[PDB]
RNA sequence: GCGGCAUCAAUAUGGUGACCUCCCGGGAGCGGGGGACCACCAGGUUGCCUAAGGAGGGGUGAACCGGCCCAGGUCGGAAACGGAGCAGGUCAAAACUCCCGUGCUGUA
């Protein structure tokens, strides 16, 4: 439950634009296109999850140094005793997706 | 060796590299492992109604387009370390180009 073991999304997981070893963690079916931290984030709050940005770490992955493409977004799962925060989300993977599919909405 | 033209394919085994798609593990950088597909390679067969199909020797690789190894610096990290990768070094294997040889064909 501690921030320091909230778990970490990097825009690049979700980019469709990437390859895998740029660090893609989702299918390119629901992958998109330069998705960005606040994004991630404002999608991820608004569905009654624990998250703060990192707008100032950066993927390893990444050599661009532009904005857009920066910024790390941090989510509790479960509970420090160890309950998941919402049934939907045990997965990183399960964020992941859910963020990946909600972005084209805002 | 004067001028012309033209020079494999498909099989097995073991590399190299991309890429996609799934799990398991983790607070990062990540660890673990299953499949699919592409390109290139090694040297071993196989073959066609080849005119011949050696699987030859070089060079470029460079303002990102290659593979490796990567000083620095940079990003993740309390650190250990790890990633991405420049310079430089380097090469059985991105791609593009040079030398041959070799086979058929040739006519004044
Ligand atoms: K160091
Ligand atoms: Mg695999």
């Amino acid at each position: 439950a501690d921030q320091d073991r909230f778990i970490c999304i990097y825009p690049a997981y979700l980019n469709n634009k990437k390859t895998i070893a740029e660090g893609r963690r989702i299918p390119i079916s629901k992958a998109v296109e330069n998705p960005t931290a606040t994004e991630i984030q404002d999608v991820c709050s608004a569905v009654g999850l624990n998250v703060f940005l990192e707008k100032n770490k950066m993927y390893s992955r990444e050599w661009n140094r532009d904005v857009q493409y920066r910024g790390r977004v941090r989510v509790q799962l479960k509970q420090e005793d160890g309950s998941l925060c919402l049934v939907q989300f045990p997965s990183r993977k399960s964020v992941m997706l859910y963020a990946a599919e909600m972005i084209p909405k805002l």
